[PDB]
């Protein structure tokens, strides 16, 4: 049950400059994720970053921070260094709440950490349903599909599953009514310190570089992943300035 | 090794498929069809025919009735060669049959590398990708894997570099008669209903599928001297 949260907060970002420090109602984005993790019930909350400026701000708001190499290509790779640096036991459960999920409800953090034992996987994540076609067709929205038991089939930026009879000869994209079969992946993962170590022992894959999805290294290497549907999202992932206005809107509506 | 080919149908491609199933080493070759005419034409070139119900939404479902009518043992390996695959040699057909035990799976299939970018966006070309060992991750009419950098507003399919990251699924499956009976025992899935891909029912039910990457070879064993004389014979009578 017990677990520790590590929040990867890379500074550089093509889409959103200074992303982690992006302002949201008076506080940088990372602070929201942080204060959220505090109420999750985690035993320790660590902001993993690669920028001195981000480190200062994170310290200014009382967050323990671990500096990491700017050479990492993903949060999972970054957390591999934190786990080693801070000698966190292999059996310790780590929940990676990516620094761009400022609205993730605290209750689901505990849920994902528990899903490792419940579903017998070395890695577990979450997802919310997609209701609008615009979001489904958005490459920034990562889609995921599982089998009857929740075990992931594939993660992709591509439109899956493909609705052949509705999409092939689609006359008007606005007249699109999705069927209840789409899931947007939340940028949150649960995995033991030891599994993270195994992750970086595996070699980078072409698959993860094509899609730009760190979790594909896991599927590529025959490792099972469980994803569970959460209810009441309300917002997921901020990669663009627009998603940023999406979060401000969902908050303005107190 | 020792498998029987069952062809769900519904010079003709029907015959060209029969002769490939024969040169594949199969012990028995059955032509499953729900049409009297087709069944009639299959008895023309000496093919075993098994009339099946029209109430089958997929070749795999049609094969279930066959396995029932012919009382084929559950452990008997059946190779479903959906239709014609001119660039697919018969030696590969046996390998897919042997892959069931090799990779320890109940369903085995194959795929070819995509060389034309237009295929990726052709909904009628089914794309597939596997893990490092060949176990399928997903099948889709949508392009997968998705190349973020290149597809970000691609205004010309001709600029797409394939990097050998893409595979086209070929409609040929290997699976024991017992597994086929299992297939039709599982309820139809939302997944297969949307994508219109029968194999998705297997994935959704937590089963693994192994796919082999095959090399496209020129039409091998398309006709025999005899078949060609007959063709010329028809033409000459004019
Ligand atoms: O927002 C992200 O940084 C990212 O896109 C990184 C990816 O590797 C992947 O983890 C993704 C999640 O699938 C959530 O979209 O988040
Ligand atoms: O639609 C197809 O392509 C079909 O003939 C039936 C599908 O269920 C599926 O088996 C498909 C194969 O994936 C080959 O494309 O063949």
């Amino acid at each position: 049950m017990s677990f520790t949260v590590i929040i990867p907060a890379r500074f550089a970002s093509s889409r959103l400059p200074g992303k982690p420090l992006a302002d949201i109602k008076g506080k940088p984005m990372i602070q929201h994720v942080f204060e959220k993790a505090l109420q999750s019930g985690a035993s320790r909350v660590i902001i993993a970053t690669d920028n001195e400026n981000v480190a200062d701000v994170a310290k200014s708001f009382g967050a323990e921070v671990c500096m990491t190499s700017v050479n990492h290509n993903s949060g999972t790779e970054r957390l591999a260094e934190v786990v080693e640096k801070l000698a966190i036991p292999d059996n310790e459960i780590i929940v990676n709440i990516q620094g761009d999920e400022p609205l993730i409800p605290p209750v689901i953090v505990r849920q994902v950490a528990d899903n490792l034992a419940k579903f017998n996987v070395n890695m577990a994540s979450l997802a919310v349903k997609i209701h609008d076609a615009e979001e489904l067709f958005n490459p920034n929205a990562v889609k995921v599909l599982t089998d009857k038991d929740g075990y992931v089939l594939y993660f992709s930026r591509s439109v899956i599953p493909y609705d052949r009879d509705q999409f092939m000869n689609l006359q008007d994209v606005q007249k699109v009514q999705l069927s209840d079969a789409y899931l947007r992946h939340i940028g949150i993962y649960a995995y033991r310190a030891g599994f993270i170590k195994q992750y970086v022992q595996w070699a980078p894959t072409q698959l993860e570089n094509l899609e730009k999805l760190e979790q594909l290294r896991v599927l590529y290497n025959g490792e099972r992943i469980h994803v569970e549907l959460a209810k009441e999202v309300p917002a997921v992932g901020v990669d663009t300035a627009e998603d940023l206005e999406k979060v401000r809107a969902i908050l303005a509506a107190n």
